[PDB]
Parts: structure tokens; C-alpha cells; sequence
């Protein structure tokens, strides 16, 4: 009689409510911390943490003048197979330009893209 003889698809022991803590994690802006600062000990690129965030705020700038009382969310997303079920088309739809992307760097540099 040895329990790993049958596997059991759900477990008591986890919980399925804090799974979805994991998928989502809120930070809190404090007084003497920058958001750069935050984007150091995480390892994470700003470039990453605007592209989520961008619903929140505006523009990068006013990410940089951030202030204390502020929220910031990480949402991190799992990918294990290289093939979605459902694909979505138009993730950008404020910009008119779509499809083949990144060949320029520092867009934000020039207002217009084109020049």
C-alpha cells in the first residue's frame, strides 16, 4: 500500500489559492527606494517592466519620477509549449505598425518612427 503507487490529481496539502499569489506579486513604493532600484534586485530589464505596466502609466517618464505611495505589479507569465492554442493578433493597437518589430532601437529618442 504505497501512496506513490497512485497519483492523485489535486492534493490537500496545496492550496489553490495561494497558487494564484505566485502568478501575481504587488510591491509597494517607499521613501529612499527607486523603481530602478527594484528592477536591479529582480534581475529584470526596465524595458520588461514598462511593457507590462505601460496600462498603468502613461510614458516611461513618469515611471522615473516616481513617487512614494505608488504601486507597482510583476506579473510573470509561464510559456512550456512553443505552440498557443490561441493566438492573439494586435497586442500593440495604439500603434497602426505591426508584425515584424525590434529592428530599431530607441524609438522613444525620435518622435516620429519613421524619422
Amino acid at each position: 500500500m504505497n501512496g506513490e503507487n497512485y497519483f492523485k490529481l489535486g492534493s490537500d496539502s496545496k492550496l489553490l489559492t495561494h497558487n494564484s499569489y505566485q502568478n501575481r506579486l504587488f510591491y509597494t513604493l517607499k521613501t529612499g527606494e527607486t523603481v530602478a532600484d527594484l528592477s536591479k534586485s529582480q534581475d529584470i530589464n526596465l524595458s520588461t517592466i514598462w511593457s507590462l505596466n505601460k496600462h498603468l502609466y502613461s510614458s516611461e517618464s513618469e515611471m522615473m519620477k516616481a513617487a512614494p505611495g505608488q504601486q507597482i505589479i510583476l506579473p510573470l507569465k509561464k510559456l512550456p509549449f512553443e505552440y498557443s492554442a490561441l493566438p492573439l493578433l494586435g497586442s500593440a493597437p495604439l500603434v497602426a505598425a505591426g508584425g515584424v518589430a525590434g529592428h530599431t532601437n530607441g524609438s522613444g529618442s525620435e518622435n516620429l518612427y519613421f524619422q
